[PDB]
This record gives structure tokens, sequence and C-alpha cells, in this order.
């Protein structure tokens, strides 16, 4: 019910590109492309109210420091992805919030945390509960996902919406 | 149908409250009695397809720039009145734009301009150049109307279900 400006972030790697790409095409990248910087758009029903997401889809990979606040800038609504398989990404993600508050300058920015990459949970090195302590201190979503299922794609996507929505 | 929240602000005493009854029960109201905040529901058909608006008229009198980020945080789409026969509401609508977007925090917000009561246009302060020159900077549509015209206050209500339609 307006235009949904969502940027998601996160360390070289974690799943960022392959998240989006199942939400926008229903498929999963399974090579590895370092993102530059790659803009999607797609029409979603949340809670049956149409809503245009668009999505900046951001580099893990040294990233583009620098211009990352360029990115938090514009953004409405952020994701800020770790691999619950490499215990270093959850440790890049713990300055993130912070930063998007002092760019926006306002505590009640929607965000939401998601600890990728579930269906390699055997390798698992980062608990839920650690993940859900984060967001928890954040007062903001814990989700865990895999970029393999559309469905809990979508509803990592509704929910940044709701949140959105919400604040 | 889908839901048009709309909010109607400007200055003291341009014709909010009148514009809006007018509009929704099609009377013209010639008792000035200063609003603290009223809602009204009305469904409108604009380009033939049924339209509910929630309509929220504001205070003009006695700023209070909080109760208007309020005012402003619920709405999706923005009424913006003058009256051309008073010089100091043109003045006073130029920041309000302003402050729509901000608390907002989205950029292309549905606005339209108004001046009204241009009936008394006999004593007009503010030309229909200047309104105009206010509305190309801001990228919205610009009317002038009077509260009397069931004609131009119906116009009004579906020009800003298209600017919603829009963004
Ligand atoms: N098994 C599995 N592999 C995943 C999943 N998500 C991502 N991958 C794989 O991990 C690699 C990196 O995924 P990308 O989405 O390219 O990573 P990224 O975060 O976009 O990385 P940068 O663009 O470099 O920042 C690819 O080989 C993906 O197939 C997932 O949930 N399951
Ligand atoms: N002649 C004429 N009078 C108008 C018109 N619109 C409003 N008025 C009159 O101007 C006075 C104020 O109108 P309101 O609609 O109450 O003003 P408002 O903007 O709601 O004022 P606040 O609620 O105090 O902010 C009333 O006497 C109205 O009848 C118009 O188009 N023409
Ligand atoms: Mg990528
Ligand atoms: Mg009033």
């Amino acid at each position: 019910m307006r235009e949904y400006k969502v940027v998601v972030l996160g360390s070289g790697g974690v799943g960022k590109s392959a998240l989006t790409v199942q939400f926008v095409t229903g498929t999963f990248i399974e090579k590895y492309d370092p993102t530059i910087e790659d803009f999607y758009r797609k029409e979603i029903e949340v809670d049956s109210s149409p809503s245009v997401l668009e999505i900046l889809d951001t580099a893990g990979t040294e990233q583009f420091a620098s211009m990352r606040d360029l990115y938090i800038k514009n953004g409405q609504g952020f994701i800020l992805v770790y691999s619950l398989v490499n215990q270093q990404s959850f440790q890049d993600i713990k300055p993130m919030r912070d930063q998007i508050i002092r760019v926006k300058r306002y505590e009640k920015v929607p965000v939401i945390l998601v600890g990728n990459k579930v269906d390699l949970e055997s390798e698992r090195e980062v608990s839920s509960s650690e993940g859900r302590a984060l967001a928890e201190e954040w007062g903001c979503p814990f989700m865990e996902t895999s970029a393999k299922s559309k469905t809990m794609v979508d509803e990592l996507f509704a929910e940044i919406v709701r949140q959105m929505n919400y604040a």
C-alpha cells in the first residue's frame, strides 16, 4: 500500500542474492557470483494488500563499506542476514543495526534478523537462541531460512512489509 | 473496496471541514466551529471503481507539530488546503509537505494542493499562478475549489484517490 524499499545487508556469501532471487524467480542459485549492486522489484499480496517490493541486494564480499551509509539513507526496511553455518557472519551482523540507527537517527527502524542456510544446520555454528537473543535485544523479529524454499523466503519478505507498515 | 486513508491539512479557517462535509454529506456549513480532530468515512466511485475513504479532518489553529506528526503517520494521502483570500494561509502551507515526507519516510507521498474559497475571488490575495507554481515545484496536482461546489469538492476527493493509486 505504497512503494517499499528493502535493503538486504550482510557479509559475503551468506545467501543475500539467493534469498532475493528465490523470492523473485522461484529459483535457487547454486553458483556463487559476488554481487556488485542489484535491484529487483516484485508485487506481493501481504495479508491481501498489494505491495510493490523494491529490493536492493548489496555486496557482502569486501562490501562497499564507505557507500553503505548511502544504501542505508535510501532504504526503508532492512533485512540483516548471517549464515547459521558461519559464526563470523553472525559477528559481522552485530554492529549493523547500530550503524542503521546512526544513519537514520531514530530507533524504530523496520529490521528483520535472518539466520540463513538452515538446510545445512548439520554444520550449524550459531544456534537459534543466539540469533533470537540478538533480535530480542534489537526488538525486531528473528527468522531462520533456507534460500532453497520459496515458502520460507516469501514469509520473510511478507514480514518485512508488515514491519514497514507498522512503524 | 480498498481503503484510502486521507488527511486534510492546513491553517485555521481555510475550509478543511467545509470541504470534507460538502464531500461527505453534501451540505455547506456556514458556522465556523474550530476542529480538534474528526474522522469521516465515505465511499466514492473514482473512474467507476468503488473506493472507500477514511478522512481525517484536522485542526488548523494552535499548530502542535507532534499532533501533526501523528495525523501524518496514519494517513496515506494528503490534501493541503489554503484560502486564496488569505495570503498567510498559503505561506503556512509551504513547510507542510516537507513535514509530511519527514514523518512518512517515503519520498513519493500522494498530495494535492488546494486553494479554497474561489467563490470569494473578489478578495483573492493568492493568484492561480502562485498556487500553480508551488504545486509544480511539489510535482503534485493543483486545484482551486469552493466548499459551496459539490462539483469541485467531488473532483478534489476523486483526484486524491487517483494520486494514491499511483504511490
Ligand atoms: N545450501 C545452501 N546454500 C546456500 C543458501 N543460500 C545461499 N547458498 C549458497 O551460498 C553461496 C552464496 O550465496 P549468495 O546468495 O551468492 O551470497 P551473497 O550473500 O549474495 O554474497 P555476496 O553477493 O558476495 O555478498 C552460493 O553458492 C549459494 O548457492 C542456502 O540457504 N542453502
Ligand atoms: N464563502 C466561503 N466560505 C467558506 C468556504 N470554505 C469554508 N468557508 C467558511 O469559512 C469558515 C471556516 O471554514 P471551516 O471549514 O470551518 O475551516 P477549517 O479550515 O476547518 O478551520 P479549523 O477547523 O479551525 O482549522 C466558515 O464560516 C466556512 O463556512 C468557501 O469555499 N467559501
Ligand atoms: Mg550477492
Ligand atoms: Mg475544521
